[PDB]
């Protein structure tokens, strides 16, 4: 049947954050969360409506969504906060789980108008725990042109220039088992801005076709 | 020739199969003043010139490639990297290749290897890992230029760093810058290893 939250039975994301640390974390220690997801069937939003957000070619989704399966495709909106003037430690952190063992490549990939800017890819070999297997990529430091994008928008006379920028800006993140090359979830993402006194809010949907 | 007498690079290549390499190799060199390739990759955290003030310097090679994009009767065919390492130690390594467009980073791959015992040493072996799509369709662009003069002309702008540490103590142990041009196919790929020095 159909999802629930953003994962397969084959792996499900247990938490993704972008974050920041202030340089006086170290004294007293916090962090400002651009955005979080911590883990009735999810809405769903036609695939074909986003296609020209993020890349049109090889690993384009068009693309991805053909090699499937299917049911591993999310959107997800976030709603991203940017009220936290710099010098800090900038970093994404991601878990998974699922109960086979296996190695996963996560690939990340930045996209202005649809066009794919930067990308990272990494590999996370799983740690049996229990009675399931546990994938964590923690404190990743952001990639430096994502920090000054952030930086950059938070400067922005108007929220709603912040969201016309973002209208634009949008990231694709694909996992797949690194031995097989199988797709295990694809997630799309979309942004605004939250509205200052509210924090950082999502809003999970299965893309569908 | 591409090697500490901690780590040594054994064999690299870039291919395409439905094998044609783009470049290959298989294994006292001259040297290259570093400060000339700055400009070459980003200045950011994980540019050449804070990896260099790290060192250790004897760490640091340029490799120039003359690439063979002449393949086909072309489109799909599997596209791969293939690396392979040796040494005398037993290690974990973090291979990160960062390839750069106009001096930025518009991608990092991180991958991990650990030492597996072969003939009385450590070999680590990255074989066929898919080729990053960025680069599957750059290159997919970037043969169908009609002169060669073209493809050199935005190759100038087109480089690639890998930076080998030890995983478990964060030990540089090989950092490679890599720059492009293309060759006939008559002449057929090659390459030329140099040493960065400062
Ligand atoms: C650093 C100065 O500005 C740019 O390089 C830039 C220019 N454009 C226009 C979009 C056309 C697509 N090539 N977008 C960006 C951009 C936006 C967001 C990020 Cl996170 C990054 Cl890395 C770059
Ligand atoms: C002129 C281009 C010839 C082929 C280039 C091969 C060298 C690329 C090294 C691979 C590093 C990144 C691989 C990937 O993540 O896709
Ligand atoms: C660079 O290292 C690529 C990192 C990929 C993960 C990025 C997640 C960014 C989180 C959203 C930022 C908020 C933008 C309004």
């Amino acid at each position: 049947w159909q999802a629930r939250g953003l994962g397969t039975a084959r792996l499900q994301l247990v938490e993704f954050s972008a974050f920041v640390e202030p340089p006086d974390a170290v004294d007293s220690y916090q962090r400002h969360l651009f955005v979080h997801i911590s883990q009735p069937p999810l809405e769903s939003v036609d695939v074909r409506q986003i296609y020209d957000k993020f890349p049109e070619k090889k690993g384009g989704l068009r693309e991805l969504y053909d090699r499937g399966p299917p049911h591993a495709f999310f959107l997800v909106k976030f709603w991203a906060d940017l009220n936290w003037s710099s010098g800090g430690f900038y970093g994404v952190s991601s878990q998974y789980e699922s109960l086979e063992h296996m190695t996963l490549t996560c690939s990340s990939k930045v996209c202005s108008f649809g066009k794919q800017v930067v990308e990272k890819v990494e590999t996370e070999r799983a740690q049996l725990e229990d009675g399931r297997f546990v994938y964590r990529l923690l404190r990743s430091p952001m990639c430096e042109y994502l920090v000054n994008f952030l930086h950059k928008l938070r400067q922005l006379p108007e929220r709603y220039m912040m969201n016309s920028v973002l209208e634009n800006f949008t990231i694709l993140q694909v996992v797949t088992n690194r031995d097989t090359q199988e797709l295990l979830l694809c997630t799309a993402y979309v942004f605004e801005v939250s509205t200052s006194e509210r924090g950082a809010q999502h809003h999970i949907y299965r893309l569908v076709r």
